[PDB]
């Protein structure tokens, strides 16, 4: 039995982190076992359809590097991979289940069901269509066969419901959650086929998991209360159920409850892998991608929300995750999201990149800001800035003094770094460096020689010099800054500082 898993999102909007993590654990489990990773688009509910969802899903999976072996876009041996295109399949299996005792016809109109729901509510009760109520309602169990024929002949709309067994203990086994039991008298007669012949999610999914030879169903815990019904649908069809693994919801950074988009808005962190623009507002929610997260760092971060790399390394690549991943070690306890941790991962991955690997994106940033520098200087600037960077764009945004002279000087910094003797000192410094081979270490030695001839610590020259070149006391070491911007730009900035601050 070749392992086969499917990511089965409905097209109802952008992928949340929980959905990315489910797709990832699908992919890892499949690849770890030499099996197949299927994408099935679960679009049976036409009214909940969100335009652009399916494109977003393909694009996010491609960005992260987990392309489905089978999908609507790519094809595969169980095409069509959109459920809206599988109606003939569901039609034939509907006929099959109606030959059993597990399904029946229900003619109740939505107004009739609204009425009985309101009667229960008024009493403090919740109406369920189940073993206790089905005999007072309008269906093929409660109505004589000749009346059912009459209704059918008149084209009376109906749904198909599952007939829950009476008082039956269903013993279930989940890879994550372990063993537990459900009595069917807690469950209702769920709708399996809507009144247009389209299956509901529950029926379409056991039909398609059976037809697509799925061996392991990995999904979120919101589906756990449905597992008993799904096992009983396999039983009704004469089929063996796959194995199940239910993932606990990602928790808020702080306080009780699940992570939501409202948290990311409220605290300033992205919630979707890629940009997405809401139709109903025109608003665009920026993705991790567009904010500068590397996909390798993003997916490493998502992987850790419930899985501990068996080798104890925090930093792990896609291919090492494939080799290491054990679905049996995925934790049942919920994992808290951490925006700081996501930034930490990006910073860690950025340090592991060579200056050359950063250089293409750095040049794109430089171009967007209308600046140019030689490849050789850009690589040195990347080297000098990358340790303190989280995103490639930080190398420019926090390093603007490499490309732009200061137009003013921070008042606090000026009081600290610039004294009534500083002007004369900086002009002497200009005279010293004007004849140098303008290399960092040579510059540093020349500054040291001026300091010791004047009886000063290094800081007495370096601090006003940094202020002169940067406009505040930020940046990397002054001699390397000077080498990058060059002799002419260095002197020109010392001159402007003298003219401004003496
Ligand atoms: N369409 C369902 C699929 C659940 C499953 O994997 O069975 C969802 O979006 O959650």
């Amino acid at each position: 039995e070749k392992v086969r898993v499917r990511f089965a999102p409905s097209p109802t909007g952008p992928l949340h982190l929980g959905g990315v993590r489910t797709a990832l654990y699908d992919y890892l489990f499949a690849k770890h076992n030499g099996g197949d990773f299927i994408l099935r688009i679960e679009d049976t509910d036409t009214q909940r359809y969100v335009p652009g969802s399916e494109e977003y899903i393909m694009e996010a999976l491609e960005w992260i590097g987990m392309v489905p072996d089978e999908s609507p876009k790519h094809g595969g041996p169980y095409a069509p991979y959109r459920q809206s295109e599988r109606r003939d399949i569901y039609d034939r299996y509907t006929e099959q289940i109606l030959k059993t005792d597990y399904a029946y016809l229900a003619f109740d109109t939505p107004e009739e069901l609204d009425q009985i729901r309101a009667e229960f509510e008024a009493r403090g009760d919740v109406f369920a269509y189940n073993y206790e109520t089905r005999n007072r309602l309008r269906n093929s169990i409660s109505l004589p066969e000749e009346e059912v024929k009459k209704l059918l002949e008149e084209k009376t709309p109906y749904v198909i419901r599952f007939k829950m067994p009476l008082d039956r203990i269903i013993n279930l086994n989940d890879i994550i959650r372990g063993k537990f039991s459900v009595n069917t008298n807690t469950l209702d007669d769920k709708v399996l086929v809507k009144n247009d012949g389209m299956p509901t999610y529950h029926f379409a999914n056991i039909i398609d998991d059976h037809e697509m030879k799925i061996t392991h169903v990995i999904r979120g815990e919101e589906w756990l209360p449905s597992m008993a019904l799904h096992v009983l649908l396999y039983e009704a069809m004469g089929w063996d159920a796959p194995e199940f693994a239910h993932l606990s919801l990602i928790l808020k950074p702080e306080g009780k409850g699940k992570l939501s988009k409202r948290d990311g808005d409220k605290f300033g962190f992205p919630v979707f892998p890629l940009n997405f623009t809401d139709s109903a507002t025109g608003n665009t929610s920026a993705g991790y991608r567009e904010e500068g997260y590397l996909p390798e760092a993003f997916i490493n971060m998502v992987a850790m929300l419930g899985w501990s790399p068996a080798d104890n390394k925090e930093i792990v690549s896609m291919d090492e995750m494939i080799k290491e991943f054990d679905l049996n070690k995925v934790h049942k306890a919920g994992a808290r999201f951490s925006a700081e941790k996501a930034k930490w991962f990006n910073q860690q991955y950025l340090q592991l990149m060579s200056n050359e690997a950063i250089l293409p994106e750095f040049k794109k940033v430089l171009a967007e800001n209308n600046v140019e520098v030689s490849d050789e200087k850009a690589l040195k600037i990347i080297g000098l800035m990358k340790e303190r960077a989280t995103f490639v764009k930080d190398i420019y945004n926090d390093g603007k003094f490499f490309f732009h002279a200061p137009e003013s000087f921070d008042e606090k910094a000026s009081k600290k770094a610039w004294s009534p003797e500083t002007a004369v000192l900086m002009q002497e410094l200009t005279e010293a460096i004007s004849s140098l081979d303008f290399k960092a270490e040579i510059i540093k030695e020349s500054i040291h020689h001026l300091a010791e001839a004047k009886g000063l610590g290094m800081g007495k020259v370096m601090m006003p010099l940094r202020l002169s070149l940067v406009g505040e006391l930020k940046g990397p070491d002054v001699p390397d800054l000077m080498e990058m911007i060059g002799k002419e730009e260095t002197i020109s900035r010392i001159n402007k500082a003298i003219e401004t601050l003496k």
